[PDB]
RNA sequence: CAUGAGGAUUACCCAUG
RNA sequence: CAUGAGGAUUACCCAUG
RNA sequence: CAUGAGGAUUACCCAUG
RNA sequence: CAUGAGGAUUACCCAUG
């Protein structure tokens, strides 16, 4: 085994999928990037630290770019018009068993499932009401 | 589309599901909690704001109880040993269309999909290797 | 659901009832007022705060006015001769389950039931003896 | 009308009722307690005074025990995790007649009547939404 | 119950309608925003405060954008060519009954009804003549 | 042709209507006043100016009185117990075509249509909730 | 290290403790 | 934030810690 | 907090009281 | 002239730039 593998970040149903692959592990930060120039790539990073005597903290980051072609000094360069960022920190007590952790994973999946409140608000540029 | 409604946070196959329901709306911060004491409840809060002239920011927090060896309705101290905290911040530039935001939601779903690196690590009390 | 609804504050048996309706939620303070000028209205406010690491505190206020018509500078204005105020604070530990909380509600209802000591003293402008 | 008597604080339908009885009268502060250790008892205290030239003030305090997972007669620490505190202050201008005061009692009963917003929120470990 | 809901700001029949939805309600300022790019969205805000002892004051704001596409260096972004701003303050004495407030609303609707002097002037880039 | 004419400010059907008529147009400020005592009359004013190189600005004001009779020393005068004041500024860039201005007017009418959030709050002495 | 419905051009910065 | 059988013209103020 | 037919890039900025 | 969820007794007054 080894869980540092590539995966589908954006599932557009087999055609136009955004897959992301392992690209670096320097300084304890696992990194993944899509097959693009570094200026237009999707990026995912993850690190874990024992943040206290009794806690462990996962720091995860995702960068979603809006690709574009920009003319700088008369020449065309592949660039990112802008980027959206997701920063998440998860603090889990050292007393959580594997089944306690599975519960946390399920909660995160349920939180973002299509049709639920939060993903619905975000996708519609709206708040909760 | 009034989206502030009850939803399934933890899908256990219909039996043993954890539903979370609207519980507070003070200050634009929407809150949902499971049917438990507040010390053992599943809690979800969400809010949106314009962080700067160029960005909007969603702050989403989730609290998940440690269940193994839990005494339902009891007093469990210290609090930090029985609870996990998830803090998510999503920064989206003001130029993002609904389509752009839909793709951002897909990226979040893909990141946590069953079998992928991040959720596998978290569920196995592991890091990346 | 949504518990921010209108309700009968003073039950004079269907004729002369004082109902109070939602009127504001600015700054996390839920407000209710009767259908009157703001100078003669009954008023109810409620807010909840996590006042400590392990407590939650409800702050509730009720204003009962003595309506009157006052001549100021030769003109008649709807005003309140005086007002009676009820301020209550309820501190509940985060360890209280839903059934523990129902117990608190029942205790408050029993405290004020017709015929019992406290409501009897108040209604008679007397103390307890 | 000597009103300092025993009364039913928690009405559970005749079976499992909680009666509270006169227990102290030191300094004009009337007290009632249930038949329990003082750490697990239901306590009610009440006093009246002339707070200023224009007002009279009733101070009513209620203490309710957390019952779920309670060990009858046992030592439960910390105290703050096993008890809820209600503090009520009622300010009534000296011009209030008995009729005025009767209406004030009705407002308090209406505020806490079953099904209304405030008691529903409290009983469901919720706020207003 | 809630009035912090979605509503039609611009009625262009059944199709082409501009709907504005709740987004944030921080510090007493309710805000509504239309869908899609925040940069090209319609915005409405509202708040109320006790400006003095006798007056309450509403502050309402509306922004109408002129949708356009910006192209800089070959990179196009959805923007607002410019915006029209509406700022209105409404002072209402605390003596106003509900009947009085309904009349105030009728006056506001009448001031802007099709065919009347003011909306006709505005709609035609004109003044009074 | 002229838009400085008489118009219905308050439409109470066909009878009880408040009509306001032209009175003065000095220094770029058009003014309309209802009939009878100036002291109890409704007032509307309007003006436009080039606030800067790119913007034109409308300043509209409305006064709604509460009719009352004042009695001082046995001498009664028709007066206004108090007044409600509406002040609105509308900034419209010089690039706005007539089509753009019609949309701005529709937004203003939509903001105040019966049933929508803002007029409902005002009509009920309420804020947003 | 800790907290922030703190910010960012995102493995950085700020405030508080 | 905490306490007061502290006050008020009641979402404020005071004293103590 | 109050006034402005004060301005704006619109919950900000200015003058006066 | 510009900004203020600044106030008013509302074409006035204030603060800031």
């Amino acid at each position: 085994a080894s869980n540092f593998t590539q995966f589908v970040l954006v599932d557009n149903g087999g055609t136009g999928d955004v897959t992301v692959a392992p690209s670096n592990f320097a300084n304890g930060v696992a990194e993944w990037i899509s097959s693009n120039s570094r200026s237009q790539a999707y990026k995912v990073t993850c690190s874990v630290r024992q943040s206290s005597a009794q806690n462990r903290k996962y720091t995860i980051k995702v960068e979603v770019p809006k690709v574009a072609t920009q003319t700088v000094g008369g020449v065309e360069l592949p660039v990112a018009a802008w980027r959206s960022y997701l920063n998440m920190e998860l603090t889990i007590p050292i007393f959580a068993t594997n089944s306690d952790c599975e519960l946390i994973v399920k909660a995160m999946q349920g939180l973002l499932k299509d049709g639920n409140p939060i993903p619905s608000a975000i996708a519609a540029n709206s708040g909760i009401y």
